[PDB]
Order: structure tokens, then sequence, then C-alpha cells
């Protein structure tokens, strides 16, 4: 008449502590029906009583199985002795390990994404991962990797890595985390861009491979804008520029300073915000529809330094060798782009 239809998990450290969550019907009637009568195979497993629903649930924390001389095992339930249920799948005793975590540097302020890769590493009923005895606040998990965030660190260096799994403590001292002195911004080159964005700008800072996803952030017209970067190098990586355009202000045509400008790289806050940046956004193009001449204004900068707009004519899908001037954009073969702005 008991009838088991799921376990969850599935599997779980060797040590215990798993509260395996046994749904089925005819579960008993009362918690003393079935207090004592859950077994994991040999090991006990002892219910509780506070997340026992009546004849449909049972939440029971599995015992230790590390003498067990058994991989898995069929769940039983006796209730009150003769009618019990056996679980139809098989519960597996596992013991996790890890070999492996990416990146295994980052900065010392934290905020690091990393995934620590290894076996059977979604086992147990609940996880906690540790970086020189700090919480990684944990984001999710799989059988081979755990992905969590970095806590901020103490000092630079190695830090040992802890899991925790139930009962079971998994440890490596060949996989340790480097914390690295926090990345610093130097200058952004060119020192402008454009309403609409998307242009190259070279920024050169301190410690910037320690970062693996660093991002460019704007506060223009009272709104946040971002885009992302890709390192090349510790001292040089290349962002493109953040789009402000938004229907309550464009900038100027002599330019105008947005409200904030910085970078988004892990936890390393002071770069949110670069206060004494004199970086400038300029208006976007404006063109209007055998040498092809496309006539329009704020084609060029107003301050003529050693960069322009990279301007492509994409005519037929195909780039056209062009002249520019103020107010000149000449093709010359037999649909316009800059950055993030487009035109036809
Ligand atoms: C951490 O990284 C730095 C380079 O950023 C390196 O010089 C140092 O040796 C590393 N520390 C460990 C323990 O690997
Ligand atoms: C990074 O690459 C840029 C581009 O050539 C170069 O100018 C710079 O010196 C490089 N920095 C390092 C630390 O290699
Ligand atoms: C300008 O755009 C063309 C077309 O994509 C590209 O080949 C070229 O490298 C760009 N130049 C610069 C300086 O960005």
């Amino acid at each position: 008449d008991p009838k088991i239809l799921k376990l969850s998990p599935e599997t779980g450290p060797r040590q215990g502590g798993t509260r395996l969550t046994i749904t089925g019907e005819n579960l008993g009637l009362r918690f003393e029906d079935v207090r004592l009568g859950v077994h994991v195979g040999k090991v006990l497993c002892s219910p509780v009583e506070s997340e026992y629903i009546s004849a449909e649930q049972i939440v029971c924390e599995i015992g230790d199985a590390s003498t067990l001389r058994a991989h898995d095992a069929l769940v039983e339930v006796c209730v009150r002795l003769h009618y019990r249920a056996l679980s139809p799948k098989r519960f597996t005793f596992v013991t996790p390990t890890f070999y492996r975590v990416s990146p295994s540097r980052g900065p010392l302020s934290g905020g690091t994404w990393i995934g620590i890769e290894g076996s059977h590493l979604n086992a147990g009923s609940d996880v906690a991962v540790s970086i020189g005895g700090r919480p990684c606040s944990f984001s999710w998990r799989n059988s081979r990797e755990i992905r969590c965030l970095t806590p901020p660190g103490h000092t630079p260096g190695s830090a040992p890595i802890v899991i925790n799994i139930n009962r079971a403590q998994l440890s490596n001292p060949e996989v340790k985390y480097n914390y690295t002195e926090d990345p610093t911004i130097l200058r952004i080159d060119p020192e402008w861009s454009i309403n609409s964005g998307g242009t190259l700008l070279t920024v050169t800072g301190t410690n910037l491979a320690t970062v693996r996803e660093p991002r460019i952030r704007a506060k223009y017209g009272g709104i946040e804008r971002e885009n992302s970067c890709m390192v090349y190098n510790d001292t040089t990586m290349v962002c493109r520029a953040p789009s402000i355009d938004n229907p309550k202000r464009s900038p100027p045509e002599l330019g105008e300073r947005p409200d904030e400008i910085g970078f988004i790289m892990d936890n390393v806050r002071t770069l949110l915000v670069l206060n004494s940046s004199s970086f400038l956004y300029y208006p976007d193009p404006v063109l209007e529809p055998s040498p092809l001449i496309l006539k329009g204004r704020n084609l060029l900068p107003p301050a003529p330094g050693n960069s322009r707009l990279n301007y492509t004519v994409l005519i037929g899908s195909t780039p056209c060798i062009l002249t520019v001037s103020e107010t000149q954009l000449l093709c010359e073969a037999p649909t316009v782009r800059a950055g993030g702005f487009e035109f036809s």
C-alpha cells in the first residue's frame, strides 16, 4: 500500500548528513508511524518531524556510510512493520573531489566568478565554499563544477580552497587561489566617443589580466550604460564605448563630459567612477541622402588630435576606401557605420 515516488537528491557524500527528501503515497499518518522505519540500505536515515508531510513526504538525515561495504542502496520505508515501501531507484554514496579552479587568480577586493571543477560536486543537500577561511558566495553547481563568487582577500598571495558538502570536507593543497593586487586605470585613448558609442578605446592600466571580463560603464542623462572589454595584457585592454543615446538629452557639438565614466572589474569598486577623467561624448554624425559624396556635419572631432571616427560605408556589404573631410565622405567603387552608429 505505501509507495515511494521520488528521492531527492539521488547522490550523497559517504560521510553522511544528506537531507534526503522522499516523496510518495501512503507514507504513514503521523510522524510516529515512520520515525524509526527509514533506512538507506544498512544506513539509518533519521526523519525530521518539522518537514514531515503526512502520507506524502519524509525528510530524513542520512547517517554515516564510511564503513558501508556498498556503493549504492535502495531506500526502505517501514510504516509502523509488514507494509513497507522500497524506493524505485537507488541512492548512490559518492566521494566528491575537485582538481581545478578557474580562474586561479583575482583581485584582492573579491567579486571574481570562479568555477571549481571536480567529480560528484552535485552530491548532498547543501554546499559551502571557503577561500582563506572566507565564504565564496555560492551561485550554482552540477556534477562537474561549482560556480561561486570570491570574497575579498586579507593579503595578496595563495589561499586554500575548502569545500563542505554535508559532513564531507573536501580539500586539495595543489588547488589554491592567488589573490592579486587590485588593477588600476591610468588613461583612455582616445579620450572621447560619439553618442551611439561602439568605438574602440585603448585603456591602459595595471594588473588588467587579473580580471577575466572587464566592462566599461558610463552614466549620462540619468541612465547607466555598459559595454564589453577584452584584455590584451596586464597593462593594455580594448573596450567599446558605451552608447549614451537617450531621449532626455544628447551631447552638444563641442562635447560634454558624461556624469560618470568608469569600469566594472569584479569588486574593485574604486574603478567604477573616474572622477578626474576628461572623457568627452560628441554627437553622432549627421548624414543625408563616378565618386559618391555623402555630405554632413559632426564628421570630424572639434578637437584635432591623433584620432578620428573610423568610418565604414558598407554599400554592397563591401567597404570602400574613403577620404573624410569636415563635410565629405567619398566612396570610389563601381550602410554607413561608425562604432555603434549606423545610417543610410
Ligand atoms: C600570484 O600571482 C603573481 C602575479 O600576479 C605571482 O607573481 C605570484 O607568484 C603568484 N602567487 C602564487 C602563490 O602563485
Ligand atoms: C601590452 O601590449 C601593448 C601593445 O603592443 C604594449 O604597448 C605594451 O607594452 C604591452 N605591455 C606589456 C606589459 O607587455
Ligand atoms: C576601421 O574599420 C575597418 C573596417 O572594419 C577596419 O578594417 C580597420 O581596422 C578599422 N581601423 C581602425 C583604426 O579601427
